[PDB]
C-alpha cells in the first residue's frame, strides 16, 4: 500500500522519463525518489521471471540491482490502473551532471577523468548484467555530492543487451551515432562508446560537439575550449565514424588520459567542496 509506506515531497523533475518526486520511506526515514510512468507512454514491455507484464525499465533495473553504487537502485515498484510507480534510492545532496556542468562550465580534466571513469564502471556493470542503457548523457547521471559518486539513472530507453543489430532507438538524438542517423542500424557497445565520446566532450568543453544530423554524420570534432592532446585523442577515438574503429571499454580505461584516477571521496574533497 504505497500511500502509507511513503511520504511524498516536491516534484524533482519531469520529462520523457515520467514525473519524479522527492519522497521518504516512512518506516526508516530513508530518502527515495518516486517515479510515475503512464502505461500509454510506455514503449516496450518486459518479462520478470514470474511472468507478469512490466515496463522494460523495471526489467532492466532489477537486472542491475546490487551493492554497486554506480547505478540507481530500484527499491520497489507498484502497478496502478493507468501507471507504474517506481521507488528508487535518493542520494542527498544530489545534483545531475547537466545542472552541475551548467553551473560550473567546462570541468577541469582531473574532475572529468574521475567522473568519466565512474561512468565507464557503471556502464560496464550494466552490460555485465545484460543491460544496454541507450541514453547515456549528462541529464541521466546523478552526483552523490558528499561521496563524489556518480549514478546512472533513467533506464526507460534501454534494452536487453544483444550481439545482433538494433534497428530501434528512442534515446537522445544528439548522443546517437552516425550509423543510426544514416541507416537506422547500430550495435550496442559501439553505440554506447559513441555516446561516451559525446559525454566526455561535454564534460571538458561544457557543451556537446554536434547539434545537427550533418555534423554527426561528418564526425569532425572542433575543440572550443583548451583540452589536452591525450583527452582530445580519446574523444576522437570514441567518436570514430566506423563503429569497429571505436575503442572497447578496456581500451578506453587503459588509455593514457585515464590513468591515475582519483577515488570518489578524493574527488568530493577536492572538487565538490567536501
Ligand atoms: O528519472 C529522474 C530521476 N531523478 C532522480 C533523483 C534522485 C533519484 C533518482 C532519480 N531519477
Ligand atoms: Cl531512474
Amino acid at each position: 500500500p504505497l500511500e502509507s509506506q511513503y511520504q511524498v515531497g516536491p516534484l524533482l523533475g519531469s520529462g520523457g522519463f515520467g514525473s519524479v518526486y522527492s519522497g521518504i520511506r516512512v518506516s526508516d526515514n530513508l530518502p527515495v525518489a518516486i517515479k510515475h510512468v503512464e502505461k500509454d507512454r510506455i514503449s516496450d514491455w518486459g518479462e520478470l521471471p514470474n511472468g507478469t507484464r512490466v515496463p522494460m525499465e523495471v526489467v532492466l533495473l532489477k537486472k542491475v540491482s546490487s551493492g554497486f553504487s554506480g547505478v540507481i537502485r530500484l527499491l520497489d515498484w507498484f502497478e496502478r490502473p493507468d501507471s507504474f510507480v517506481l521507488i528508487l534510492e535518493r542520494p542527498e545532496p544530489v545534483q545531475d551532471l547537466f545542472d552541475f556542468i551548467t553551473e560550473r562550465g567546462a570541468l577541469q580534466e582531473e574532475l572529468a577523468r574521475s567522473f568519466f571513469w565512474q561512468v565507464l564502471e557503471a556502464v560496464r556493470h550494466c552490460h555485465n548484467c545484460g543491460v544496454l542503457h541507450r541514453d547515456i548523457k549528462d541529464e541521466n547521471i546523478l552526483i552523490d555530492l558528499n561521496r563524489g559518486e556518480l549514478k546512472l539513472i533513467d533506464f526507460g530507453s534501454g534494452a536487453l543487451l544483444k550481439d545482433t543489430v538494433y534497428t530501434d532507438f528512442d534515446g537522445t538524438r544528439v548522443y546517437s551515432p552516425p550509423e543510426w542517423i544514416r541507416y537506422h542500424r547500430y550495435h550496442g557497445r559501439s553505440a554506447a562508446v559513441w555516446s561516451l565520446g559525446i559525454l566526455l566532450y561535454d564534460m571538458v568543453c561544457g557543451d556537446i560537439p554536434f547539434e545537427h544530423d550533418e555534423e554527426i554524420i561528418r564526425g569532425q570534432v572542433f575543440f572550443r575550449q583548451r583540452v589536452s592532446s591525450e583527452c582530445q585523442h580519446l574523444i576522437r577515438w570514441c567518436l570514430a565514424l566506423r563503429p569497429s574503429d571505436r575503442p572497447t571499454f578496456e581500451e578506453i580505461q587503459n588509455h593514457p588520459w585515464m590513468q591515475d584516477v582519483l577515488l570518489p571521496q578524493e574527488t568530493a574533497e577536492i572538487h565538490l567542496h567536501s
